[PDB]
């Protein structure tokens, strides 16, 4: 599957891929604004995600540090990124069928629009500005807005028991975007499309 990642927004962005124990494509690469980075995702990748960090360092061997989603220090990420982290999440050629979603259960830090290039499903997109409104509790120094269970590391924020409810902080991310997961138990967002599509990630859509 082909997806081309678009940094949209006015300042740099360093994007993801990963499926949390390899890299997707080369893993990372540094976005300046409008850029555009193709990468290929192989059939059937269960549980791959894309995001984006902001205000990285890296050196020539492609180390050093982002304030929001740094993945051990790696340029080229192999593992998920630290939150907070708006995550465009996917699984690829499950039965015939490709599932995508956008997430804020670990937080949010750009907004993002993840939209199908190919026929016969929609898009989603959360693209409010969360960090602006974020609760004071919640709000990184880094930047970003935390999810609850990164900021408590409580049973209820967590859904540790694989039983809890929505919260003031789940309501609040639910609230100003609906199309995304806002804690683990939400009524699902997933967007079913047909196996072996196309997508674009797009950072700061609007």
């Amino acid at each position: 599957a082909t997806f081309e990642i678009v940094n949209r927004c006015s300042y740099t962005v360093w994007a993801a891929a990963s499926k949390g124990d390899a890299a997707l494509d080369a893993g990372g690469r540094q976005l300046n604004s409008g850029e555009s980075w193709t990468i290929n995702v192989e059939p059937g990748t269960n549980g791959g995600k894309i995001w984006a960090r902001t205000d990285c360092y890296f050196d020539d061997s492609g180390s050093g540090i982002c304030k929001t989603g740094d993945c051990g220090g790696l340029l080229r990420c192999k593992r998920f990124g630290r939150p907070p982290t708006t995550l465009a999440e996917f699984s690829l050629n499950q039965y015939g069928k490709d599932y995508i979603d956008i997430s804020n259960i670990k937080g949010f830090n750009v907004p993002m629009d993840f939209s199908p290039t190919t026929r016969g499903c929609r898009g989603v997109r959360c693209a409010a500005d969360i960090v602006g409104q974020c609760p004071a509790k919640l709000k990184a120094p880094g930047g970003g807005c935390n999810d609850a269970c990164t900021v408590f590391q409580t049973s209820e924020y967590c859904c540790t028991t694989g039983k809890c409810g929505p919260t003031e902080y789940s309501r609040f991310f639910k609230r100003l975007c609906p199309d995304a997961f806002s804690y683990v138990l939400d009524k699902p967002t997933t967007v079913t499309c047909p196996g072996s599509s196309n997508y674009r990630v797009t950072f700061c859509p609007t």
